[PDB]
């Protein structure tokens, strides 16, 4: 049940011609910033982003999940936004 805001953030990234990678981390590895990707890297379509995020939320329920907007030129990380925290 993605919020309006989460979806707007997805659109904001894609509208820049940037690509989305979702990442997850458990509380222990959150301590050291040791995130890992979930799903396909460098998503370029909202449908794919929503599908992937919903999958990541289920698959890593209990972890942090965040969205990373990436400039395709040089794979520069532009923005990171936490979507879910541990429960
Ligand atoms: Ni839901």
């Amino acid at each position: 049940h993605l919020s309006l805001e989460t979806q707007e953030q997805i659109r904001q990234i894609l509208s820049q011609g940037h690509k989305i990678t979702f990442e997850h981390v458990d509380a222990r590895r959150f301590r050291t910033g040791s995130w890992q990707s979930c799903g396909t890297l460098h998503i370029d379509a909202e449908s794919d982003a929503i599908s992937t995020l919903e999958a990541c939320l289920v698959d890593y329920d209990g972890e942090y999940v965040r969205m990373v907007g990436i400039d395709p030129k040089g794979k520069r990380r532009v923005v990171e936004t936490i979507i879910q925290r541990p429960n």
